[PDB]
């Protein structure tokens, strides 16, 4: 299914120039911002889906991340699945490994408190994250194997929850100026 989902949040700090383009693909200009998260896909994510997309641009000037993004709920729970990024690669608790198209992501969890999900501004939740060993080369087509991801996941006692919110392909940013363009299907 093509990408339904346009997702395009800032906090308010700095400028966040998102542009909805045609079909899949979306652009981000930002300059000194506080966080944000722009991206294309569905509304309702699927632990099965493969995700497609090409970044054309990826010029972060600080931190910024090229991921994959979502959420579930029952419990409430973000994850990452991260093959670029800027300044800053995240990391949190470290599990394991996976292998999936053409790259190794380490695993790690992290928790946030009173911060912004999808359920509020103030917030509590757990993040799961994969994110890739090395940046994974950008501008030609690249596929995320979410499935591959989702089942290491379980294997370290990780389980998403039971209710399916939005799964894009999306520039993080924080404390961040930058450029991308990415297009999605
Ligand atoms: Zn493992």
């Amino acid at each position: 299914a093509s990408t339904d989902y346009w997702q395009n949040w800032t906090d308010g700090g700095g400028i966040v120039n998102a542009v909805n383009g045609s079909g899949g693909n979306y652009s981000v200009n930002w300059s000194n911002t506080g966080n944000f998260v722009v991206g294309k896909g569905w509304t309702t994510g699927s632990p099965f889906r493969t995700i497609n997309y090409n970044a054309g641009v990826w010029a972060p000037n600080g931190n910024g991340y090229l991921t994959l993004a979502g959420w579930t709920r029952s419990p409430l729970i973000q994850y990452y699945v991260v093959d670029s990024w800027g300044t800053y690669r995240p990391t949190g608790t470290y599990k394991g490994t996976v292998k999936s198209d053409g790259g190794t992501y380490d695993i790690y969890t992290t928790t946030r408190y009173n911060a912004p999900s999808i359920d509020g501004d103030r917030t509590t939740f757990t993040q799961y994250w994969s994110v890739r060993q090395s940046k994974r080369p950008t501008g030609s087509n690249a596929t995320i194997t979410f499935t591959n991801h989702v089942n290491a996941w379980k294997s370290h006692g990780m389980n998403l929850g039971s209710n399916w919110a939005y799964q894009v392909m999306a520039t993080e940013g924080y404390q961040s100026s930058g450029s991308s363009n990415v297009t999605v299907w």
